[PDB]
C-alpha cells in the first residue's frame, strides 16, 4: 500500500497528508517550509510504493484549490528509483507562468516502468508556498494570510520569510511585518505600499532587514540579514488598506498566525 | 533610581516588574521561562544600581504570596559587582525544602560594601516556576494552572515543560497534557494519575515523551525527546478529578492558557 | 453578647475560643479532638444567642490562616433551633477539595429567621484537624506538628490518631510514630516512607496497628486496634528526611508534642 | 397515677424522684450507683402504669439540665410488659456522641400498645453518672463535684469509682483521689495531671490502684484491685489548679463529698 | 453479539430480556427482586462484550415507559472490566428525583476504552422496582399492581416487600396486603389509607408487621419482622377506593399477582 | 569472620588490609590509586560478612594517624546491600575541611538492619590520598613523600598525579616533579614555589603539563595532557628549600619513590 | 622533719599558662603538658628559658626534656636554642645547641647522655633567636641511678607612641581555608572591627579607626596569624579577639565568623 515521502523541511500548515492519497482532487495540503521560505532545488514529494512494481502511468495533482498566491514549482522533474539512492528522470517540466491552482500531471507509460519509489523533484529555487492535492499510480469560512520560512538561526545569519494568501483581493493592500517576543508587545518591523513603491522600517531593523513583494505571484518577503538574538520572536504578516496606518497594531485588517524565528548567540 | 536586571530567558506571566520595586511585599511577578522549564544555574535576578555606591544592606523578597506550587530556588548566591563582568559572593543559601511563599532575605553589611550591581544568582537547576516580590537596598482567586518552558528546538532535540498552580487543592487530581496545532483539533498527549503511579500516552508521542509529577513541589512535567516537526503545537496542561476521563477533551475541570512548542528542520 | 457552643469532645490546641467572637478574621483557634482523631457526623460549632431573635443572615469564617493541612469539614449543614431540641436545616455545603485556610460563609435571609441557636453541623466523618476563625450574625513562623485523637479507651478497643503540620514543606518526609510511658524510654512504633509505599512496625505492635498518610491533605494516621494497657503512653509523630533513620530516636528532625493514650481494662 | 420504677443498685444524690413525674423538663434527679460506678446491661428506668392501659406515645427526657459531664446511656431500648417478667422491644437507640444535658425522647406509636409497664433498658455498659429530667405517657454560683460507685465489697476483690462534675471548665485541672477513715486523716491516694500524662500514688496503694481520666465525657476514675480491709474509708475526689500541689490536703481547690467504700474480710 | 449481564438477585416480571438488546427504546423489562424489595449497593446491569474490545461510547436506556412508580436508581456508576474481577469507574451519576420512565444515558469515549465488560452499578440502597429498556455500544393497556421482594428466610428473620404500579391514578387509593397459603383461604394482613395516616393489622401479624407508603415514589411497603413458619404464603397487594372495605376479600378493586414468601426453621 | 572489600583501582602503599580488621584503631593502611590520583564518585571501602546478618551499628575509622596530608573523602555515604547489586543509603556525611587524622564513624542502629554488605562510598571527587584504620560491625621516623596516579594510559590522553606527605613541616618548601626512563637520565619536569605563585616547566613539556599545589590540604599535583610515548618513566616528587635549586637533580632535600607512568600507542 | 624534694620547674616570667598546669610538666607523663601565652609581645625573645632547679648541686648522667606537646595544630617550638647549666644561677655553660627549624608541630623528645657526669644545680633550654610562635611543653626529667581552639597571645600593657605584636594559634588545623580577622571590644562598648586577611594572605582590610597604624599578617606554614600594632593610643584599649570565617567578605562583620578566641587584653597608658 503506497505511502507518501517528501522533503523534511516542509511542515503541514492546513489540511493533512492523508488528503494526498485519498482519490479526491479537492482535498489538499498547504506547506510552510522550515528554515527560510524558498523551496530549494532538490526538494521533492512523491510516494514510496512499498516494494518494486510495474507502473503503467501516474496521476499526481499539484497545487490546490483557490485563487490565491502562486502555489507550484517552476521547473521540476518526475523521477523513479529502486534503491532510494539512484534516480532516473522520466520527464522534465517547465510550468513558469502557470496560474495558481490544481494542475493535473497525468503521465502514461506505454512500457511499464519498474520502480519502488517515484517522485517530483524541484529543479530551481522557488519562492512560493507549495500546495498539493493528490498522488496516485496507474497499475492498470473566510481567507488567510500565511507566513512561512523560519526556525533556528545562528547569530549574524540571514533568513528570509514569505507571506502568501488563500484568495486574491480586487483591491490593493499595504502589507506589513510585525513581531512579538514572549510577554512583550507586538512591535512594528516593516511596511510596504500596495504598488511596492513606498517602504519604511522600524528603528531596530533599518539597514539589516528588507521588505518586498511580488504582486504577480502574490507574496511578500522579509529578508533578515545580520540577525541578533534580540530578533527572536514570532513574526506576523499583516494587510492594511491604509499604508499610513499599516505600522500600528490597530491598523491591519488582516493578520497571519505567525512564524517563530529564534536566533541563538 | 535603581532598575531591575534579570535573566534574559524569563518572561512575565502575571503582574509586572514594577511590582518588584514598588516598595510593597504583596505585589509580585510570576515568571515563565522560554526553552525549558528548568531554571539553569547562572540564572539571576537583582538590581542595577545606577553608579558605584556604599551599601548598608539589602532586603530582597523572593517567592510570591500563595500556597500553590513551589516558587523559589534551592541553592543560590547573593553576589555584587562594579562592572557587571566580575562578581563576588556575599552569601550562599540553601533553601531546600522551604514551603512556597514569600521569603524575606535580609542582610546587614556591617562593612559598607561598594557595588553598582547586586543580585541573587542560581547554583543548581530548579524545576519550578519562579515568583518574586520585592528588591530593595539600604544606604546612609479562582485557581489558575500555568505551563512554562516551550520554545523552538531543532528536530531530534529535547524540551521539557512544567505546569504550576496558584492554589493547592485538598482533593487529588489526574493531570494531562493536550496539544493543539492551529486549525487542527486539540489532541490528547499524556495523562498521569493522582499519585503518579499510572500513565498513558497517545500513539504518536508514545516512547518519545514522558509525563511525571512531583506532588510535594506541585508541578507536573513533560519531557519531550526525539522531537519531530509534527510535534509543533500549543501544549496545554489540564486537571481532571477522574483519570479515565482525563484523556478526553471534555474530562478536565481546569485548563492552562497553554505553551508553544515548535520543532524546526 | 452571643456565646459559642461546640462539640464537647474537642479541646483547644492553640489560639483561644475568644478569637472566635472577637470580630477579627486573622485570629482563630486550632482544635484537637479527644477520643479519636476524626470529627464525626453530628458534630457542631455555632452560637447560642441567649434568646429568640430575628436573623438577617450570618457570617461564619471557617478554617484559619492556613498553608498546611486541610482544616475544614467536607459536607456540613447550617441549621437553627428555637428550643434546642429541634433543628431545621438552612443550607447544606459541600466543600470537598477546598484548599486549606480561611473560608468565608456569608448568608442572607430575605425574610428573617426566628432562632435561639444557629450552627454548622457536620454531615460525614472527617479525618482532619479542624480550625475556625470567626462567628458573627446580622440583625437591626516556623513549623509545628500537631497530633490529635488522644484520650481513653477500654482494653481490646480501637483508636485513631492523626498528625497535622502548620506549614507544608517542599521536600518529601518519611513520617514515624513513637511512644513513651513516663520514666520509660521512647520506643519506636511505626514508620512510613515519603510516598506511603513502604511501612514497618515495631515488634510490640505488628498486626494491631496501621500507619497511613494522605499526602494531598497532609496528615499521617495511626490506627490502633486490639489495644491493651501496655499501650498506654504519650504518642509522638515525627518527620525524618531519611526513612532508614526514621525509626531511631535521633533520625527525625521535627517532633510533635504528642497526644496521651491510655488503655484501661 | 403512674409511679416510677428503676434499677435497685442506683440511689439518689440530688433532687428526688418526684421531679421525674412533675410535667417539668427543668427539674431532675442525679443518680450515684453502688458496687461499681458503671451502669450495666439490663439496668433500667421507667413507669409502673398502675393498671394495664393503652398508649399512643411516650415522652421521656433523659439527662438533666446543664452542660456538665455526659449523663445518658449510649445504647438502650424501649420496652414494655404486661406481666413484668417478659418484655417486648419498641425502638432501640444509639446516642453515642450525644451532648450532656436534656435529651427528649418523644415517640408516638402508629398502633396503640397496651402494657402495665414501659421503661428504658441499657444494652451496653456505660462509665457515666446517669441523670434524668422527666417521664410521661400519652392516652387519647459554684461548681459541684461527685463521686459514684462503691459501697460494700469482699476482700481481695475489685471496685471502680468515678467522679463527675456539674459545670465544666475552660481551664485544665489536676484531679486527685484522697481517702479518709473515720478518726484519721485524709490520705492521698492518687493524682493525675490535666492532660492525663502524669500520675502518682500513695505507697499504700501503688500497684493495686489506677487513676485515669476521660476529658471528653468529663470524668475521673479510680480502678481499685485486690482491696484489703484497711482500704475501708470515704473516698473523695478533688481538683487542683496545680498538679504539683495536688497530693497535699491544702492543695485541691474543689472537693467532692465523698463515697463510702467498705472491704469486709 | 454482546450478551446481557445483571444481578443474580433479580428475576423478570414481564418483558423478555432480549428486549434489552433489540435496539428499540419502547420495549423493556420490569424486574422483581429475590430477597427483599430494595436494590442494594453493588447490584448491576450491563454487557458481556464477548471478547475484549475497544469502545467509543455506549447508550443505555434505563426505566421503562409508563408514568408509574419510580423505576431507577438514585446514585450509580458506569464502570468497566477486563476480566470481570476488576472495575474501573467511568462516571458516577446522581438522578435523585428524576421522574419515572425512560432515561437515555449516552456517553462518548473520545479515546477508545478497552473492555470485555461494561455495566451500571448501584451506589446506595434504592427502594423501587427497577425496569430497563435498552443496552448498546458504539465501536466504529390496564393497570398492574406488582409485588416484589420475598424469597426464603430463616424463622425469626426479617423481610420487606414492595408494591409498584404501571400507571398513576389521579384518584387516590387505599392499599392493603393479603396472604394465602394454598388450599387454605386468602387472609387479610394489613391496610393503609391514601394519606397514610390510617392503618390497621390482621390479628396474627399484630405488632410484627408494618405497612407503609411513599406516594411521591408510588410504592407501598410491607415490613415483616420476626417471621414464623406460619407466615409462609403468597402475599398480594390490593387497591381499594374505600379504606373501610380494604380489609375485606370482596373490597379491593385491583389485585397484584402475588409474591411467594417462605419461612423455614 | 568478615572480609574487607574496596575499589579495585587501589593499591596498598603502607600497612596491610589486616590492620583494618584487626580491632586496633592504631594500625592502618595507606592507599594509592591507578590511572589518576583523584578519587572518583562511587569508590568505596567496607565489609563482606559471608551470610546476611542483623546489624546493630558499625564502627569505621577512616583516615589514619599523623598530622600529614588530608586523608578523608569530603562527601560520602554509608550504604548496605543483600545481593551486592542494589544499595540503600543510611547516612551521608559531609566532612569538608576535617583535619588530617583519624575519624570515628560510629553509628548506632536502634532498629537493626540486615545486610550481607555495608560500605562507605564516595559522593563527589576527592583529590587526596586515602588512608583508613578500622572496620567493625556490632551484633552483641623521618618523613615519607608519596606519589599517586601512576599507571598506563594511551597516546593523546590525560592523567593526573598527587604527592602527599606523612608529616607537615613548619618550613615552607618549593616542590618539583622529575621523571626517568630505564637505561636513561633523570630529568627535571616542573617546579613550584612554596606559595605557588611561581612555576617553570621542562622543555619537552611547556604548554602541555600543569603543576599546582594545595597548601591547606598539603598536596602537589601534576596534570598531564596529550601524552606521548616519550613520557614513559617513573615519576618523582621532591621537595627543596630553595625554589632555584629545585630544578636540579642535586638541590632537593627529600624524594618520593616514584610512581610508574606508561603511555602506549 | 624528714624530706625528699624532687627538682622543680623554672621558666621566663613573661609567660603565663593558658591550658594545663605545670604539675603536668613534672609528672613523668609525656601526654600531659602546658600551653603558654606571653605577656607584652607575642614573640619569644632570645634568652627566654625553661628548665629545672635541682634543689642543690648534683651529678647528672643525663636529662630528658620533651618540648612541644600533643598537637596536630600550629607550630609549638623554638627554632634555635641551647641546653645549658649553672651552679650559681648567675652564669651558664652551653652543653649543646639545636636548630629545629622546619619541624612539625607536636612533641619533640630531647634525651641526652653525659658520658662523664656534669654536676650542676640548674639546667635548662634557652631560646637563641626570636620565635613568633606560641610555646608548648610536656615533661622535664633528669638521671641519677572534642572541639577546636583559637588563642591570642601578647600584650597586656604599653604606653603611648608604642608598638606590640599579637598572635593567634589553633589547637588543630582545618583542611579548608579560612579568612581570619581581629576585633576589639572596649569596656561597656560594642565589639568593633579591626582588620582581616584572606586565607591566602593576598587581601587585607583595616577599620578606619586604625588604617596605617596596624598591620595584619599570616603564616600558613606555621598556622599563625599576626597583628602588628604601631603608634598606639589609650583609645586602643580593649580585649582583642581573633576569628575565623569561611567568607572574606563576612569576615569583618560581627556575625560572619564561625570561631572566636576568648581574647587577650591590651591596655595603653600615656
Ligand atoms: C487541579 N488543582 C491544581 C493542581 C492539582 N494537583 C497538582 N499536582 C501537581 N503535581 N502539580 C500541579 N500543578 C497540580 N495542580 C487544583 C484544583 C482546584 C483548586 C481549587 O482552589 N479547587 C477548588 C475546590 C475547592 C473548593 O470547593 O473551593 C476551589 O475552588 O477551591 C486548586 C488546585
Ligand atoms: C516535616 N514537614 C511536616 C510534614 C511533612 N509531610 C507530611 N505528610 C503528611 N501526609 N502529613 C503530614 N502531617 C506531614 N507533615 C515539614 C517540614 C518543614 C516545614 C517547614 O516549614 N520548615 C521550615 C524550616 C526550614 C526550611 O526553610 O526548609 C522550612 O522553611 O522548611 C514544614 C513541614
Ligand atoms: C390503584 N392505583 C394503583 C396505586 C395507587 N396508589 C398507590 N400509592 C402508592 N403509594 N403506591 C402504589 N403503588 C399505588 N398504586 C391505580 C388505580 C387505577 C389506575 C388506572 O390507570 N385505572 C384505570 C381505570 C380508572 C380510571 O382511569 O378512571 C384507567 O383508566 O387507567 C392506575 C393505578
Ligand atoms: C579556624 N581554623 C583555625 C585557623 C585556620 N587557618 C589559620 N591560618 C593561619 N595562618 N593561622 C591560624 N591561626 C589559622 N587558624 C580552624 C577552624 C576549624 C578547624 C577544625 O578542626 N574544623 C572542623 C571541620 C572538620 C569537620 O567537619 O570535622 C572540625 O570540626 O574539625 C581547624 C582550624
Ligand atoms: C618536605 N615536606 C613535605 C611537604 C612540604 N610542603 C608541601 N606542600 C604541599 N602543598 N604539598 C605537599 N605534599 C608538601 N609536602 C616535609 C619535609 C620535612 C618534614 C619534616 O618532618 N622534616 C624533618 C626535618 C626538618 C625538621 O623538622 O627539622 C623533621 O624534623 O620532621 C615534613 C614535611
Ligand atoms: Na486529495
Ligand atoms: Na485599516
Ligand atoms: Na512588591
Ligand atoms: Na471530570
Ligand atoms: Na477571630
Ligand atoms: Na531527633
Ligand atoms: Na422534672
Ligand atoms: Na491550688
Ligand atoms: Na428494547
Ligand atoms: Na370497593
Ligand atoms: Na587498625
Ligand atoms: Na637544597
Ligand atoms: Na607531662
Ligand atoms: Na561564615
Amino acid at each position: 500500500n503506497p505511502s507518501l515521502i517528501r522533503s523534511e523541511s516542509w511542515h503541514v500548515y492546513d489540511g493533512n497528508e492523508a488528503n494526498l492519497l485519498d482519490g479526491d482532487d479537492n482535498t489538499g495540503v498547504w506547506y510552510k517550509r522550515s528554515n527560510g521560505e524558498a523551496s530549494l532545488a532538490g526538494e521533492f514529494i512523491g510516494l514510496d510504493l512499498g516494494k518494486e512494481i510495474k507502473l503503467d502511468g501516474i496521476r499526481f495533482v499539484i497545487g490546490k484549490n483557490g485563487g490565491g498566491s502562486s502555489d507550484k514549482w517552476n521547473k521540476f522533474k518526475l523521477e523513479y528509483s529502486l534503491d532510494n539512492e539512484s534516480w532516473t528522470t522520466i520527464k522534465e517540466y517547465d510550468k513558469t507562468g502557470a496560474p495558481a491552482g490544481k494542475d493535473v500531471i497525468e503521465e502514461s507509460f506505454e512500457t511499464p516502468i519498474s520502480a519502488k519509489y517515484i517522485r517530483l523533484t524541484n529543479l530551481e529555487p522557488r519562492h512560493v508556498q507549495l500546495t498539493f492535492s493528490e498522488f496516485a499510480i496507474v497499475s492498470d469560512s473566510q481567507v488567510q494570510l500565511v507566513e512561512s520560512g523560519g526556525g533556528l538561526v545562528q547569530a549574524g545569519g540571514s533568513l528570509r520569510l514569505s507571506c502568501a494568501a488563500s484568495r486574491r483581493s480586487s483591491r490593493s493592500w499595504a502589507m506589513a511585518w510585525f513581531r512579538q517576543a514572549p510577554g512583550k508587545e507586538r512591535e512594528f518591523v516593516a511596511k510596504i505600499s500596495g504598488d511596492g513603491r513606498l517602504t519604511t522600517y522600524g528603528d531596530s531593523v533599518k539597514g539589516r532587514f528588507t521588505i518586498s513583494r511580488d504582486n504577480a505571484e502574490y507574496l511578500v518577503y522579509l529578508q533578515m540579514d545580520s540577525l541578533k538574538p534580540e530578533d527572536t520572536a514570532v513574526y506576523y504578516c499583516a494587510a492594511d488598506d491604509n499604508y499610513v496606518t499599516a505600522s500600528w497594531r490597530s491598523g491591519p485588517d488582516y493578520w497571519g498566525q505567525g512564524t517563530q524565528v529564534t536566533v541563538s548567540s
